[PDB]
Parts: structure tokens; sequence; C-alpha cells
């Protein structure tokens, strides 16, 4: 068991693997090479294990952030799309699949948080974070609040914290400078301070989590929420007349949500790399390939410019892409684990009064660059 003359692909069960299996039938038609799609349990855990022994699938699909650790252990083949193929995708997407200068995967789909609002409570969404407090006082007059989102996890608060200058790790060449951390600058300080002021001025509760904000928006109790494409199906059900738009600016700067990129990487151990690259570049990364997959399960915004332009007729998808273009690609390096825990702590601490903003961030900065 170690491939040879066929293709085996691994993709999560929550994706359009039936559509991907259909691109595969088309490939098997003009080639005779059979493609096999599977969606094993915790495949992102299983991958590292089987690949380390020269086993596993030829190709694996997962968010880009996980690819950094895989690449580190030499589990992924270096890819070499030519200039021409490269120009078919949004430039920023190639930055997500670079591991110390080397291209280690093809970008497929893009995901980023967006501002979700209730069209019945709010005519036009606010363009600015600075105007939320005032809006909240007007909505409170009717027993409604302006905004509710998950305050517990930094993934959700980062857009605001980063807006005016924060960043996880300085990136400038397909490479991340791990001693250039941006959680303690004035930028991040301005952002967290604004957030803290929201909670103390009672425009927001420090204990709002994922579940609470979600139920609140879905019950029409709050005018806005911050969430991703995975949340749409729940709102639909709710029967709320919602819109998806660009996040608000802060100090005139765009909010900077982290961007996750659904990526396809080739097993360094596969004997079929040429077959993989041909399947990927000429079957899958085409309007017809993305379409067959999308038909099975939506991909959200896609990296292929041509198909994205078709998809963007859905204003929710257009907004997703817009936010993503203004966001921060999530670093694929191992030091990112330090960032999660540190920044998680800094925010809960500053929010609960347990520490000041200056203190909370100084500490987090310290634990990351430690």
């Amino acid at each position: 068991k170690i491939e040879e003359g066929k293709l085996v692909i691994w993709i999560n069960g929550d994706k359009g693997y039936n559509g991907l299996a259909e691109v595969g039938k088309k490939f098997e038609k003009d080639t005779g090479i059979k493609v096999t799609v599977e969606h094993p349990d915790k495949l992102e855990e299983k991958f590292p294990q089987v690949a380390a022994t020269g086993d596993g699938p030829d190709i694996i699909f997962w968010a880009h952030d996980r690819f950094g650790g895989y690449a580190q252990s030499g589990l992924l083949a270096e890819i070499t799309p030519d200039k021409a193929f490269q120009d078919k995708l949004y430039p920023f997407t190639w930055d997500a699949v670079r591991y110390n200068g080397k291209l280690i995967a093809y970008p497929i789909a893009v995901e980023a948080l967006s501002l979700i609002y209730n069209k019945d409570l709010l005519p036009n969404p606010p363009k600015t974070w600075e105007e939320i407090p005032a809006l909240d006082k007007e909505l409170k007059a009717k027993g409604k609040s302006a905004l509710m989102f998950n305050l517990q996890e930094p993934y959700f608060t980062w857009p605001l914290i980063a807006a005016d200058g924060g960043y996880a790790f300085k990136y400038e060449n397909g490479k991340y400078d791990i001693k250039d951390v941006g959680v303690d600058n004035a930028g991040a300080k301005a952002g967290l301070t604004f957030l803290v002021d929201l909670i103390k001025n009672k425009h927001m509760n420090a204990d709002t989590d994922y579940s609470i904000a979600e139920a609140a928006f879905n019950k029409g109790e709050t005018a806005m929420t911050i969430n991703g494409p995975w949340a749409w199906s729940n709102i639909d059900t709710s029967k709320v007349n919602y819109g998806v738009t660009v996040l608000p600016t802060f100090k005139g700067q765009p909010s900077k949500p982290f961007v996750g990129v659904l990526s396809a990487g080739i097993n360094a151990a596969s004997p079929n790399k040429e077959l993989a690259k041909e399947f990927l570049e000429n079957y899958l990364l085409t309007d017809e390939g993305l379409e067959a997959v999308n038909k099975d399960k939506p991909l959200g915004a896609v990296a292929l410019k041509s198909y994205e332009e078709e998809l963007a007729k859905d204003p929710r998808i257009a907004a997703t892409m817009e936010n993503a273009q203004k966001g921060e690609i999530m670093p694929n390096i191992p030091q990112m684990s330090a960032f999660w825990y540190a920044v998680r702590t800094a925010v809960i601490n500053a929010a609960s009064g347990r520490q000041t903003v200056d203190e909370a961030l100084k500490d987090a900065q310290t634990r990351i660059t430690k």
C-alpha cells in the first residue's frame, strides 16, 4: 500500500466530496486513471502519522494553517505552477501556501469574518466602529442592542485589535519574522482599549460567547453580529432578513480578520505527483471543477478569479472576499500556538478588569517572543 497509477484524495466530510468525486470521474475519462475520494475522521491528525511512514493519500485538502507543521516535517511536495497558472488566482492567496519561501499547496477557497446585520432593525450598517456606542443607545430605547459577538476567542476580537496596526508576526517574503510580533503596539492598544470601553460602558457584556451572540441575532434581539460563512445556514432558518457586508473601520483603518484558505497539498511520498498537479491545475482549478464541487457543498469565496466573479453575484460571497482581502493571512508557523493562548488571556484579562490594557498586552507580547 503506497499508491501508484491512481489518485487517492482526502477531504473533510463537511465539504463537497461528492462534487470532487465528479471532477474525478471526468479525469478518469480522459486518462483512465481512477481517482478515489475519502473523508476519514480527524484526517488532519491521521495525515501526519501515515505520511511519516510514506503512506496516506496523494493529495490532502485542509485549511492552510495546518500545512506549516506538515511542511516542517517534509510531508508535502514542493509545487511549481508556472507564472501563467499563478495569475489565475488572487495574489494574496499564494501567500497562504508558502512555507519559508517554498510553495507547498494550491489555494482553493477563502474564509474571513464579515459584519452580519438585521435589515429590519438597521437600514444601513455602520461604516465605523466609532459610531456603534451611539447606535446602541438608540436601539436600547426600543429594547434592542446594536451588536453582539463572541468576545471569548481572539479569532473574533482580532479584527478590531489589529485594525489600527496590530499583527501576529511580521511577514515580508514568504517568511515570517518570529521576533516581530505586533500585539503590544499602539495599534493593538488603541483597538483593545476601544473594546474594553464597550464593555464598561455596557454596550457589550464581557461574558458574550459564540452561543449567546448567535441566539441573540437569530431571535432578532440584536442588530448585528460578526460571524463567518459557516453561520449562514442557521440565520436562514431563523427567518431574519439579514445582509452580509464589509466590517467597520477603526481610526479610519479597515478591520483585519484572519483569513483561512482551503488548500490542496501533494504527499511528498506520492509516486503520482505529475498526475496530482494535472488533476489539480487542469480539472479542479477550473470554472467547471469548482462548480461541480460547489454544487455539492458551497465553497464560499474561491481563489480562482474567474469563478469568484460568478460567485460574487451573491453579495454575502462578495463581502467575504472583500473582508478577506483586507484581513491578515493566519501565520502557518508553530509559534502561532503561543499567540492563541497569550492573546486569549490578554483579552479576557483586560475585559474583566483583572489587568489594564497596557499590562495585558505587554505580558502577551512577552510570552510570544519568549
